[PDB]
């Protein structure tokens, strides 16, 4: 819906949950850059998604929140959630 996250928005969330960072290699489309490769553990990732959950009034299944290997999956998952929630 209007509520949607693009790669740029998704980047922002990981920047926010990482704290004071430059955003490393999340520049542009990092959808193919795996979380393990950007030093992002599923726990941190859940917190990232958590910010998004709270912000967009959604809830992401705890299995799926740490089931995503690549940002593309996570982006799509939230896109599908935000398809219904706004």
């Amino acid at each position: 819906m209007a509520t949607l996250l693009t790669t740029d928005d998704l980047r922002r969330a990981l920047v926010e949950s990482a704290g004071e960072t430059d955003g490393t290699d999340l520049s542009g489309d990092f959808l193919d850059l795996r979380f393990e490769d950007i030093g992002y553990d599923s726990l941190a990732l859940m917190e990232t998604a958590a910010r998004l959950e709270s912000r967009y009034g959604v809830s992401i299944p705890d299995d799926v929140a740490g089931r995503v290997d690549t940002p593309r999956e996570l982006l799509d998952l939230i896109n599908g959630a935000l398809a219904e929630a706004a």
